[PDB]
């Protein structure tokens, strides 16, 4: 009777909960949570909703060892059975449809970057939209309907090929060592600027000098090998990932005519600069004809779009 | 008036000249020019075409350092005054044209992989045409006729990103090391595969077991991070760059309505290999919809497109 619907992945469990408004039995439940949550202690209350009803909702994030604690109390479920399995995209898209149309407390689920800051955006008739799933690679679904909608493409350099690198170029133990890292890095440092071969813009075929002629090109330079620092290889790693999700997204948002880009994924939940590098290289390949949106409690879409398969 | 034209790189001069059908001038100029190739000697005359009226051509390769001994006898041409400058890209263009449109000394200057094994292509109709210049990075050209043409896209992961990145991963001090390291390699060593997540097939998205699903994916795990070759990565760098650039190329074909997809570059001169990935991604990529073409005279075009520039 207590509402949930977890999204377990291969290290850690996303999980929405539906409080209702037995008290007694809740509370001694929260209690011992409460336990759990506190040992680990060794912005999920921030995205609270309440006052809505559903024919509070609560999210959380705990390792997957932690799960079967709870007991006495999507692809990392199968080797949990140590339950019904359900698509993640399939919960994706029905979770964040949901969420985006209940809005966010009175606040907007959905935003942007205005140029930076945040600013938000009306997502309430949301067909078409495009969907840019990135964990450890990404997944774009075009999205015509609640009950339509289908992979159209992906690449398969996504989160796994970013972290992937970096640990092979930097020894770094984590992804946040990896983003703050980049988050201190150069990238121009490894690679090769459009002006690093004609000196500035190649105006002919309409190139700016800044644009990025060649990802690492400056690095078959044993020179600038030498002359780059850990944290700009973690830049370095960072911006052609960016720029090339990118650019894939916009040529299927011109082939499948879709003008609503929306960027989600494990990999976006720690750092909003994984974002900005979207909006930022979105904006360039589309030369601003579309904005990069994003959700406020991306991460936990496929948590309660399994919520919502619930049988009764 | 012996007639010809230079594309100077950075690192290397290619050259074509016309050799007419005085004699004892071109001789002797021969001569001395064996001397200097018989120097370097601490396919190129494969591809001469005779018999073919131009209102002899031979291709020649050479360092850029090399060049000024000949007075006495794109890119790089700036920094060697120490002429006429002209665009490469223009001169790619012109040069392929004509040399497609005069054949190959009866054979096919156009070529594909059937399935494999090699196999020509008339393309004497050319237009309209989806040329792929893989430098550097890659810039993608979409030729309506002799006279029309533009950069409609490109990507910044061409050849300079996998020769950089390989050496940052290999130590490799050049890109034949890197192509015979990678002709060793295995990807899967370092990249995630679908079936590495599923177990099996994708089948609800379409998605075979041996679809990658994550570029180096399985390179954020230390236990197989020990345990993958210098030759893998050097494979798995390679494979991630064709696949990337077969995707871009396909998406870009669908937008531009054209079906005639020519690979062309620096980068495709030393090995086939680099030719065959292209031709498994973009098959992959257009379900077969697309071959992808490549030339027997890949790399001397913008040579050769320079020399009909000649003023007269
Ligand atoms: C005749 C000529 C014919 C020619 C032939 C072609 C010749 C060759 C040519 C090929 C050419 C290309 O293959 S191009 C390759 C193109 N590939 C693609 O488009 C795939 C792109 N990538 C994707 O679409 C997505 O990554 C995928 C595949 C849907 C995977 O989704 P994802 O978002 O990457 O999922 P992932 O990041 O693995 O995370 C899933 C969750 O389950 C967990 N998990 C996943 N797997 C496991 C596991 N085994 N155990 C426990 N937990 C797991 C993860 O931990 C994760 O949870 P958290 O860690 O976030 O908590
Ligand atoms: C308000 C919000 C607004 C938002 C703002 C956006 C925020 C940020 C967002 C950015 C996002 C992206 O920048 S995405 C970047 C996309 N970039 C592209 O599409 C460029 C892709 N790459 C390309 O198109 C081609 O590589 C390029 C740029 C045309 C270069 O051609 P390439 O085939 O790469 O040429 P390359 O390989 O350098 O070789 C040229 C020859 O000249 C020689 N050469 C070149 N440079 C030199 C030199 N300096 N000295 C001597 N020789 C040289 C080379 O050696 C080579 O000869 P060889 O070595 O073959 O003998």
């Amino acid at each position: 009777s207590p509402w949930f619907g977890m999204d377990i992945g291969g290290t850690l469990v996303k999980l929405s909960y539906f409080e209702p408004i037995e008290q007694e039995e809740v509370e001694s439940l929260k209690s011992i949570r409460k336990y759990l949550t506190s040992n680990v202690a060794y912005r999920d209350v921030h995205l609270e909703l309440k006052d809505l009803t559903l024919f509070n909702l609560h999210f959380i994030r705990f390792p997957t060892q932690d799960l079967p604690t709870f007991i006495q109390m999507g692809g990392g479920a199968y080797k949990f059975e140590k339950l019904h399995k359900l698509d993640e995209l399939d919960c994706l898209v029905k979770g964040l449809l949901y969420i985006d149309s209940v809005s966010f407390n009175g606040q907007a689920e959905c935003y942007y970057f205005a140029n930076c800051q945040k600013m938000p955006f009306n997502l309430d008739d949301p067909y078409p939209l495009l969907v840019v799933n990135i964990g450890s690679g990404v997944s774009i679904l075009a999205v015509h309907s609640k009950d339509n909608y289908k992979r159209v493409t992906g690449t398969s350099l996504g989160g796994g090929t970013f972290l992937g690198l970096c640990s092979l170029l930097t020894g770094c133990e984590s992804f946040e060592e990896a983003l703050e890292m980049a988050s201190k890095g150069d990238s121009t440092q490894a690679d090769k600027l459009v002006r690093d071969i004609y000196g500035g813009d190649y105006e002919r075929f309409g190139l700016p000098g800044w644009a990025v002629a060649s990802s690492f090109g400056n690095m078959i330079y044993k020179e600038k090998r030498e002359s780059v620092s850990k944290e700009d290889l973690a830049r370095a790693t960072l911006v052609t990932i960016t720029n090339n999700i990118g650019s894939v997204a916009r040529m299927c948002a011109v082939n499948e005519k879709i003008n609503r880009v929306v960027f989600v994924g494990n990999f976006l939940r720690v750092n909003t600069l994984s974002m900005k590098l979207l909006a930022y290289a979105l904006d360039y390949w589309s030369k601003g004809q579309l904005k990069a949106l994003f959700l406020e409690h991306e991460g936990y879409f496929g948590a309660v779009g399994a919520l919502l398969g619930l049988p009764n």
